[PDB]
């Protein structure tokens, strides 16, 4: 995941041809041209009983992983048939609170965006379903700063036992419901994953409603770092991939 002056997305494509592919991610969402489907059920994220184990900063971001080996903590319905499984989420962010979404709405980036990763069942594990083109199913939230979102605070806090890639920390009994809007209203489109192999094997669901934290939350993440301990320091900002093209795809609205 190059996020710098010299090998950052622009670059992905000489490692990962795919990066060129007909359904990468993320893309502008034209609110305008996004179509109402009747035909999408009703989203159901059943996060009741979900069990978090750690939090790791790889160097890219830092992921709150949870336990995958049962249905614990699930999305199912809206545009997605069968259950997927939550395996982990991170964020997205900028160096500025103007910048730092990877998707966009009529071209407006938000500070931040919430990826919720899941896996579909039917595959066994996360390492083959992302080999499939409905194998992921990836919720994503936008965060806008404004006042504090009290559900990330314990994601704050911990920040500083992560500093730098490889590190890792325990973080169990963390409620991943704490960090979603009051609306389920999204839009939906088949995409990929957004940093390298950036396989093309997602279902993306992003809800309209964007969450607000403040100031202080996100500079907190700005604090983090690409770099491992020892080594010269390199903020984690602007760690998200710009708007990709369309291509050969029709968001759908679920209202
Ligand atoms: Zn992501």
């Amino acid at each position: 995941c190059g996020y710098g002056k010299h090998n950052g997305p622009e670059h992905w494509h000489k490692d990962f041809p795919i990066a060129k592919g007909e359904r990468q991610s993320p893309v502008d969402i034209d609110t305008h041209t996004a179509k109402y489907d009747p035909s999408l059920k009703p989203l159901s994220v059943s996060y009741d009983q979900a069990t978090s184990l750690r939090i790791l900063n790889n160097g890219c971001a830092f992921n709150v992983e949870f336990d995958d080996s049962q249905d614990k903590a699930v999305l199912k319905g809206g545009p997605l048939d069968g259950t997927y499984r939550l395996i982990q989420f991170h964020f997205h962010w900028g160096s500025l609170d103007g910048q730092g979404s990877e998707h966009t709405v009529d071209k407006k980036k938000y500070a931040a965006e919430l990826h919720l990763v899941h896996w579909n069942t039917k595959y066994g594990d996360f390492g083959k379903a992302v080999q499939q083109p409905d194998g992921l199913a990836v919720l994503g939230i936008f965060l806008k700063v404004g006042s504090a979102k009290p559900g990330l605070q314990k994601v704050v806090d911990v920040l500083d036992s992560i500093k730098t890639k490889g590190k890792s920390a325990d973080f169990t009994n963390f409620d991943p419901r704490g960090l979603l809007p009051e609306s389920l209203d999204y839009w939906t489109y088949p995409g990929s994953l957004t940093t390298p192999p950036l396989l093309e094997c997602v279902t993306w669901i992003v809800l309209k409603e964007p969450i607000s934290v403040s100031s202080e939350q996100v500079l907190k993440f700005r604090k983090l770092n690409f770099n491992g301990e020892g080594e010269p320091e390199e903020l984690m900002v602007d760690n998200w991939r710009p708007a990709q093209p369309l291509k050969n795809r029709q968001i759908k609205a679920s209202f």
